[PDB]
DNA sequence: TTTTTTTTTTTTTTTTT
């Protein structure tokens, strides 16, 4: 902006920004649908301040609740709301009321809810008050508030009390029932990760009773009004003073788990009760909430503003209780906590204050240029709290790997934080900064950022059409029990038919209600699925209203995925010995060591035995189990297509336990990881797997933690621990590295399967628990899925695999395969391995697709189509002809874009017809895999085989699709256009490799060569394919052959 | 701005200074 001119053009002055602004919203909340009434979400447009009295601050906010730019209607925030930090194009509710009119929310009137949407914990909030960065760091390093005995106890006792309150607070009941719980397999994992002694757990529980005894002495007694525990309590019903009587008559609900749109709140009311307030010698009943705390009697503000907290959760389900109760099972002492609105107001502002930190986390610094991790909440001067933090190494290390001539942070803590991050060096602190700032932006991508607006807002009918809402349902079915929170569940629709689509049982699913006020309920999986009935299990039992009752059943998504991620980083950071070794092998890139063979580098017994397994493995698979046996560090196992991976890693496994090595074994998937247990159990190779049995494998379920102790009944600490000691060999999957057995147990060896697919952080779980690793994968194939842009571009989807490959000398690849026929693999060969597959046997090389009856259906075709068409369907059916292109060109075969994916049915049309012949022709479906780019052609072809009447064939993309493989595959490319629109998916040179290695004896391709040539993968492929003339280009949609399918 | 997707769930709290 120089001359004079270029100012005077360049005032401006209202539309475009507004829109812009829409935009902004729906990448943060996309689809947020706007309103008035109860639920509203306005948009704000606008945000000024001016100054009324005389130096007093006044928020002036714009908004709208419905597109249509003029409903225009202004807003002022006073005295705290004014700071509220909200800034234009933000979703906010007022839940002050109003919607009828907004204007002024101030002291005294209104709560102003910025992001309602994102619903934020009251434990959280209470956090809060003290600091916030302690709460927002919380909420984003999960696991770094480590269990500890006092919150062990808290729970066992919390659960005693709940069972007791439905029963009988009779002291041997009272002992049966802290007897009972104190056998849990949950609390015993707990007492095993903390190394405790199951019998002082129940002594130190068991002083508690006593008071539980005294309590309901006191409050749930049933006798004289007069003679209940009396306290004044002012309500906002009028009349609060003058003394009162309180009794306790029944627990109506335990552990009430609520969402609220409302605030923006969740939160888990441990007890909800039933309370008789005699007043001289009226009664007033009210539904009350209760929360239950092991801890010392403080009466401490973040007790009490749980409680008036969870008053606001409680509105969502029914009246404004008004009040609530704080217990202290300690002492058998109940006091009252009345929600006022100072104290609901105070907290609102302050959780709107946290809902804004934990969604304002990477910062432009110029609209548009590459990304910064934005800092937190800064570091309190208050130093009684930092003192006992847990979140301290967290916030130290935040702080000096995102930080700011200045500082002027407390000086006090400036030193703490050195102490805490001196072991650490630059190039140490610059990784864990960029691996997060790429963790915030793929969770925060627009994709798992979809708000629960369709469950509370539109009804069940629009959106069965779609997705999951499924429901308008009943069940009358008795609740099974199974074990704690896991209760069985049955439904079915009231009277008639009643559909299914997406509804794939097993499953994440949320049970709602009919009316709004049942919003939420329980979250849980299904089990299974008849089209009349459905079943499917949740946490909670949900027998208060049966019958009359309704239900929406909806689905889920990620994001939060993030936590066990920044964990691992975390862990990283921290100052231990593993760490260190890690940091150095990892971000150092220090060299990976090897030794010498020596005669005695296994011990003498073990040799037999390693020989024997040695001796039925080709030569690159021996060479890879030498690496393994010789290395100090890692090794890198580089499994190219179908070079046996399974096979490989199952007789490494095996060499090792020969070794008497222990073996932490993880992959990425749970059948990756029992692919390779079912080949250890034919093999007799005992080994305890982790996880979640209903996730495993059925032949494997057997060997399942979960099912060892339902079995075997284990319910002594002495018993589980026998267990997790049973076996030298411990297989679970990367994201279960949260097992109590990783806080006492450490490995020889750690394992990892798809190493290459694994995202980084993620894949660096297992590796804290073992000396040593070896990671499986091959980085030609897929890597890791990284969803956006900026974090891809920064390096996200590099796996540690690749990264680590650098170091060759620790890097040995599978080359022998066994999959692909000569003909096939030579494909793959000149396009990707460059020339180092070779053939497992002249089997293998030689071999053809099986179809018996080729004569009859050669005939059977021909009665439509002609003989001499034979280019195409001669060379396509030809056995030997195991590779082969089908040019679309000669025959338009359009695409379809449709909202992001693309179809083409023509190619869709095509490929059906191609299907039917092979299994005609004696090839049974079963063999048989179909393959295209995009999910939206999935569909179409799924369809047109329902339509046919042929659907064992399996239709998926690629990455469905890794590590398997079958007989036939046909691959439509989908993509044919004009000479414009060109996806960035067929430029990736892998997702093309995996196609052209699915296939064992018959690869048969599908496109239109003319806009498929302008990607560089299929450009080479073209060149590939003329050289040996199979592509074979296609008569018109008018010739014989072809007018008959079209 | 070019469409490719699995895991872990009791993910809300359990205390403490
Ligand atoms: N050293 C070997 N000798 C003979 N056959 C092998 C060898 N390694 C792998 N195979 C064969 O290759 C096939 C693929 O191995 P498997 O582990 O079952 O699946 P994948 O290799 O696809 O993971 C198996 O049927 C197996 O018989
Ligand atoms: S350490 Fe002090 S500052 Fe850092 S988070 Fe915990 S409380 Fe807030």
């Amino acid at each position: 902006m120089e001359p004079l001119d270029e100012l005077d053009l360049l005032l401006l002055e209202a539309v475009p920004r507004v829109e812009l602004l829409r935009k902004k919203a729906d990448a943060l909340f996309p689809e947020t649908v706007l309103s008035r009434g109860v639920d509203n979400r306005y948009l704000v447009l606008a945000v000024e301040t001016s100054q009324n009295e005389r130096g007093a601050e006044e928020k002036r906010l714009h908004v709208t609740a419905s597109q249509d730019r003029e409903h225009e209607v202004l807003c002022i925030l006073r005295n705290g709301w004014s700071s509220v930090p909200v800034e234009p194009g933000d979703i906010v509710h007022l839940e002050g009321d109003c919607t009828s009119e907004p204007w002024i929310i101030d002291d005294d009137f209104g709560y102003f809810i910025l992001y309602p949407d994102m619903m934020i914990s009251g434990t959280s909030v209470a956090s809060s008050i003290r600091c916030l960065r302690r709460a927002v760091l919380s909420e984003t390093f999960r696991g770094s508030d480590p269990a500890t005995r006092q919150m062990l106890i808290g729970t066992i006792l919390h659960e005693v009390f709940q069972k007791a309150i439905s029963e009988s607070f009779a002291p041997e009941r009272l002992q049966e029932l802290a007897l009972q719980t104190l056998r849990e397999v949950r609390h015993l994992k707990e007492m095993y990760r903390l190394n405790l002694s199951q019998d002082e757990i129940l002594c130190e529980v068991e002083e508690y009773l006593p008071s539980f005894s005294k309590w309901a002495e006191d409050f749930m007694r049933k006798g004289p009004s007069s003679e209940f525990p009396q306290m004044q309590l002012s309500l906002p019903s009028d009349g609060r003073s003058s003394p009162c009587n309180i009794e306790v008559v029944k627990s109506l609900d335990i552990e009430e788990s609520i969402w609220s749109p409302r605030f923006g709140l969740k939160g888990k009311i441990a007890v909800t009760v039933g309370v008789k307030i005699h007043r001289d010698c009226k009664m007033k009943y009210k539904v009350m909430p209760l929360e239950l705390k092991t801890g010392k009697e403080s009466n401490s503000i973040e007790h009490r503003s749980q409680v008036v907290l969870y008053t606001l959760l409680s509105q969502e389900r029914r009246e404004d209780p008004e009040a609530g109760w704080l217990l202290y099972l300690k002492t058998g002492q109940m006091y009252p906590v009345p929600a006022n609105h100072l104290d609901k107001r105070e907290l609102l502002k302050l959780r709107n204050w946290l809902a804004a930190s934990l969604l304002h986390r990477v910062s432009r610094a110029a609209p548009g240029e590459e990304a910064r991790l934005s800092a937190l909440p800064q570091i309190i001067e208050e130093e009684k709290t930092c003192k006992y933090c847990s979140q301290i190494g967290n916030c130290a290390l935040y702080s000096r790997a995102v930080e700011e001539d200045d500082a002027s942070i407390p000086e006090a803590m400036l030193s703490k934080i050195q102490e805490e991050t001196r072991h650490l060096q630059l190039a140490h602190l610059k990784y864990f900064s960029l691996w997060c700032l790429m963790l915030t932006l793929e969770s925060q991508s627009k994709d798992n950022r979809k708000t629960h607006q369709s469950i509370w807002l539109t009804p069940a009918s629009e959106l069965e059409e779609s997705g999951n809402c499924v429901g308008n349902l009943v069940r009358t079915e008795p609740v099974s029990r199974v074990c704690d929170g896991q209760y069985l569940h049955n439904f079915q629709r009231k009277n008639g038919p009643m559909p299914a689509t997406n509804l794939m049982a097993g499953d994440r699913i949320i049970l709602s209600g009919e009316e709004r006020k049942l919003f939420a309920l329980s979250k849980g999986y299904v089990k299974k699925m008849n089209k009349a009935a459905v079943t499917c299990l949740l946490d909670r039992n949900l027998s208060t209203l049966p019958a009359t009752t309704v239900f929406r059943l909806d689905r889920e998504e990620r994001h939060g995925d993030i936590s066990t991620p920044l964990g691992n980083l975390s862990k990283l950071m921290e100052s231990t010995d593993p760490s260190k070794r890690l940091r150095e092998l990892i971000i150092d890139f220090r060299e990976p060591q090897f030794i010498a063979y020596l005669s005695s580098v296994l011990p003498h017994d073990a040799k037999d035995t390693v020989a024997n397994i040695l001796k039925g493995l080709n030569k690159p698979q021996r060479q890879a189990m030498k690496r393994v046996l010789l290395s100090k560090d890692y090794t890198l196992i580089v499994g190219m297509p179908g070079t046996g991976k399974t096979t490989t890693i199952c007789a490494l496994v095996r060499i090792l336990s020969a070794c008497g090595f222990s073996v932490l074994l993880t992959s990425y998937t749970h059948s990756a990881v029992d692919n390779i247990l079912l080949k250890l159990a034919k093999f007799k190779v005992g080994f305890l797997r982790l996880g979640q049995s209903h996730k495993v494998h059925p032949d494997i379920q057997k060997f399942t933690e979960e099912e060892i102790c339902r079995s075997r009944s284990i319910a002594s600490l002495a018993h589980l621990e026998e267990l997790y000691n049973s076996h030298p060999i411990v297989a679970t999957t990367c994201m279960g590295i949260n097992h109590p057995i990783f806080s006492r147990k450490t490995f020889d060896f750690c394992i990892v399967d798809e190493a290459s697919q694994i995202s980084q952080p993620v894949c660096l779980g297992p590796l804290f628990f073992s000396r040593r690793f070896v990671l499986v994968g091959d980085h030609q194939q897929l890597p890791p899925l990284v969803v956006n842009r900026e974090a891809r571009a920064l390096g996200m989807s590099e796996s540690l695999f690749k990264r680590l490959e650098r170091n060759e000398s620790a890097v040995v690849q599978l080359t022998v395969q066994y999959r692909m026929n000569r003909k096939i693999m030579s494909l793959s060969n000149k396009l990707t391995y460059a020339g180092k597959l070779e053939c497992g046997s002249d089997r293998v090389a030689n071999a053809v697709l099986a179809l018996p009856n080729l004569k009859d259906a050669r005939l059977s075709l021909q009665l439509y189509a002609d003989y001499s068409d034979s280019p195409w369907l001669a060379g396509v059916l030809e056995p030997d002809n195991p590779v082969c292109f089908l040019n679309t060109d000669k025959v338009p075969a359009p695409e379809q874009v449709e909202n992001g994916g693309v179809s083409n049915v023509t190619e869709a049309r095509l490929i059906v017809f191609l299907t039917s012949t092979f299994i005609k022709a004696g090839c049974s479906p079963s063999d048989i895999g179909v393959i295209a780019p995009y999910r939206q052609q999935l569909r179409i072809i799924s369809d047109l085989l329902a339509r046919s009447s042929v659907g064992m064939v399996e239709v998926n993309t690629v990455d469905k699709y890794q590590g398997r493989d079958k007989s036939l595959i046909l691959v439509s490319f989908v993509r044919s256009n004009e000479d414009g629109t060109l996806g960035e998916l067929l430029k990736d040179w892998r997702r093309l490799n995996v196609a052209l290695t699915r296939a064992k004896h018959k690869l048969i391709l599908l496109g239109s060569v003319s806009s498929l040539k302008r990607f560089p993968p299929l450009g080479t492929l073209f060149d590939h394919l003329n050289a040996e003339q199979l592509i074979l280009d296609l008569p018109s949609r008018e010739h014989e052959s072809l007018s008959h399918i079209l």
